[PDB]
Formats: structure tokens, C-alpha cells, sequence
């Protein structure tokens, strides 16, 4: 689910941030690797602000998808944990959930009855003007995708399916480990990195 909007991609792939003077060693040393681990994948670089109207900020308070403009947002983090600020990053960078997809429909199914009354927004489809896939496959692995029972109205009650491959098998979703090879291959289009 990549932005197809130009004017939320960051200008030359470059993401100026601050981190709270609140945080712990701990903590600060995390957003780091989180950050470090999109770099390192990418032609996306994090860079402590200097001067820039625009730039992320790290504050104890999901994040706005891409760049703003006209000032600063929020990577607002239980939710301490790195694969969680690796997903809020993928908002920062361009990315909305997965599973919001346009063409998501031929992947997973909703089970509308099982979301707790007043989140089904968070299963809509994203518009098709607002999303620019660049040719990539629905990604199962992608660290943008929602668990099984994400907003879940119950034990053992999903909130999405997905669809069974050729050999049966419905995929795994919901991983916050790590970047998928789709999250990195589709963040590589989306920034237009050198090959
Ligand atoms: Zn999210
Ligand atoms: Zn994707």
C-alpha cells in the first residue's frame, strides 16, 4: 500500500528526525536501529534535524503516512519494541497497512462481524487514486500488515483471512521482526533507488 502521492514522498530520501530529550539510552539506541535497519535496505537516509521545517519526532505519546509538509509529525510510541517502530517508520517512508490495498480482495478476506464496533474503518480499502503498488505483489510478510485478529472482537475470532495458496496453505501475517524482501523491493520503487 505505497502513497502514489509525490508531494508525501521525502525529497531526496532524506528524513531529518529528533528524539526526546525523555527517552532512555535504551530507548534512543532503538529508534536508531529501526532506523538503521530501513537505511541499510534502502536509498532512505535518517539525518538529525538541522534546520528543516519538516522532520519526524519521536515522542512518548499509528503515524501519518509520508511526509506532511508545513511542519513536524509525530512517530508516536507496551509498544516499545523495535519490529513496532520499524512498522511506524514504513508510515513515515510512504507506506499505509497492507491489507488496504486496493486489490487486497484477491488475498484476504474481511470478517466484518468479528472487528470490534467502531474500527471497521481501520479495514477499509484505501482509494485507488491514493495508493501506487509499482507493479508489487500483495505481500503476506510485509511488516505494513495487520495480524490475523488485529482489532478483534474476541478469543480465536479473526478479523482477516488470507486467501490459500496453490499448495493450500493460508499465509502468516502479522510478523514485526523484520523488513519483508516486498518492503524493501517496493520501498527501492518508491524512492527510485539506483539499482
Ligand atoms: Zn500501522
Ligand atoms: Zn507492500
Amino acid at each position: 500500500a505505497a502513497t502514489s502521492r509525490t508531494e508525501r514522498i521525502w525529497p531526496g530520501g532524506v528524513i531529518p528526525y529528533v528524539i526526546g530529550g525523555n527517552f532512555t539510552g535504551s530507548q534512543r539506541a532503538m529508534f536508531k536501529q529501526a532506523m538503521r535497519h530501513w537505511e541499510k535496505h534502502t536509498c532512505v537516509t535518517f539525518i538529525e534535524r538541522s534546520d528543516e521545517e519538516s522532520y519526524i519526532v519521536f515522542t512518548y505519546r499509528c503515524s501519518y503516512v509520508g511526509r506532511r509538509g508545513n511542519g513536524p509529525q509525530a512517530i508516536s510510541i507496551n509498544c516499545d519494541k523495535f519490529g513496532i517502530v520499524v512498522h511506524e517508520l514504513g508510515h513515515v517512508i510512504g507506506f499505509w497497512h497492507e491489507h488496504t490495498r486496493p486489490d487486497r480482495d484477491n488475498h484476504v478476506t474481511i470478517i466484518r462481524e468479528n472487528i470490534q464496533p467502531g474500527q471497521e474503518y481501520n479495514f477499509l480499502k484505501m482509494e485507488p487514486g491514493e495508493v501506487n503498488s509499482l507493479g508489487e505483489r500483495y505481500d503476506f510478510d510485509s511488516i505494513m500488515h495487520y495480524a490475523r485478529n488485529t482489532f478483534s472482537r474476541g478469543m480465536f475470532l479473526d478479523t482477516i483471512l488470507p486467501s490459500r495458496d496453490d499448495n493450500g496453505i493460508r499465509p502468516a501475517i502479522g510478523q514485526r521482526t523484520r523488513l519483508s524482501k516486498g518492503d524493501i523491493a517496493q520501498a527501492r520503487k518508491l524512492y527510485r533507488c539506483p539499482a
